[PDB]
């Protein structure tokens, strides 16, 4: 089963999948898990975080440049996932396709049902042919709070800082609502929404 | 060795590198030839001309966006160019790392010394790991003449069209004179300028 953890930055995904990881694990089915950007792994997930960091020319300001490389870099995880899929019982993706959707549309002032969500479909789907998670898990929490980890995070590490968008806020709060219309419209997948209060042991019991 | 074949577009490279590729099998010396971008080969060189052709939203106004595509592609072509170096004698390639630094810098109406040419160089050979070549042949070509090949070329072929670079003819006369700063700096490696007249025969006879 392929899984896959979505939501705003510091709204608690790296968490909740370890808190998911474990509570299947207490189940005798095996678990893996991989998360996107695959820093260090990925050429293009580099470039487009140090682009976020103020890097590389004009590169961030394209919506559909920094969406790509999001794009090529799932796409050289193709044989990765899938393997995956083929050895473990299951598989948690800390962000996947999803957030290219998410993010570009909030970027673009559009809604779930506008072009950049389309065009994602489009090229990570069909295109690259990234497989579609059977679960995709909208971890929602308030814009503000959600603000206030990534905040904290900067704070609390010497070397780190939020980027481009993680410093926008407007963008955090349309990103969360256009995560809400896709999770609604079932977009890529079927989707379950949960909470910061959700309970690992349950939610991990919903997704079979 | 590694020879690089460069210059503007409707210039004749994809034909010299075939007078070329002749003139050297014509001596006992095997040759092997690979053209950037890789079309079909690589997503992001697809990627890269189809967003040349109006694809893709705002990415091919990112003059690092399209940059890091026509690299990422090369990346995704460094065990197979250092196969090709191991196994055969010389290779010639179409088009190659300089490639990104001419237009990338004609783009922002820089020179040779500019910041988007050093950009390049890090990124590539640096940071990717792009082996540099022996050689880089620059088939200077006046930017009117060099124009009419390419609008000849898209009016011939009825599945074709010039795209955004081809259609700026600024672009192409800012790019011939970069091309030619960064040839008598020796940008990469050494590099030779020769003409639409070049006796191929002989140009490989210089390329030991
Ligand atoms: C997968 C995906 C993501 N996104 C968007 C969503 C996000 O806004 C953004 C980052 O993706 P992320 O949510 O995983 O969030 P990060 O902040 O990248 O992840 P972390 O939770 O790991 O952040 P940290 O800040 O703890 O960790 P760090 O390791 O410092 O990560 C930052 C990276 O950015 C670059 N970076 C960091 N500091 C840098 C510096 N000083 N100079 C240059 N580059 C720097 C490096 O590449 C580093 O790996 O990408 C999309 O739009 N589409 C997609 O398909
Ligand atoms: C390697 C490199 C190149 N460039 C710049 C230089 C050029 O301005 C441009 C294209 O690179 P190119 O010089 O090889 O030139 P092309 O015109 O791409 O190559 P050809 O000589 O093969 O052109 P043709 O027009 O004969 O051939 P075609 O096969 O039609 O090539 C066009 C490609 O563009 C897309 N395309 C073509 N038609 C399309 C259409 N209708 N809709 C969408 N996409 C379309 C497709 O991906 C196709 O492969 O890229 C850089 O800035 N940096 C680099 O590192
Ligand atoms: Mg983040
Ligand atoms: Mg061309």
């Amino acid at each position: 089963m392929l899984i896959a953890i979505e939501g705003v930055d510091g709204a608690g995904k790296r968490t909740l999948v370890e808190k998911l990881s474990g509570a299947f694990r207490a189940a005798g089915r095996s678990v893996a898990t991989l998360a996107f950007p695959r820093y260090g792994q990925s050429v293009a997930a580099d470039i487009a975080a140090e682009a976020l960091h103020g890097e590389h020319g004009d590169l961030a300001s394209s919506v559909y440049a920094m969406a790509t490389l999001f794009a090529l870099d799932r796409a050289g995880a193709v044989h990765t996932i899938q393997g995956l899929c083929r050895g473990y019982d299951v598989v948690i993706l800390d962000r996947y396709v999803a957030s290219n959707a998410a993010y570009s549309a909030a970027r673009l002032h559009e809604n779930a049902a506008g072009k950049a969500a389309a065009w994602v479909q489009r090229i990570e789907f069909a295109r690259l042919g990234l497989p579609k998670p059977d679960w995709q898990v909208l971890l929602a929490v308030s814009a503000e709070l959600a603000g206030e980890r990534s905040r904290g995070r900067a704070q609390r590490d010497p070397g780190r800082a939020r980027d481009n968008y993680e410093r926008d806020a407007e963008l955090q709060q349309r990103t969360g609502a256009v995560y809400a219309e896709l999770a609604a419209q079932g977009w890529g997948g079927r989707w379950l929404v949960v909470g910061a209060d959700v309970d690992p042991g349950r939610l991990a019991a919903t997704l079979a």
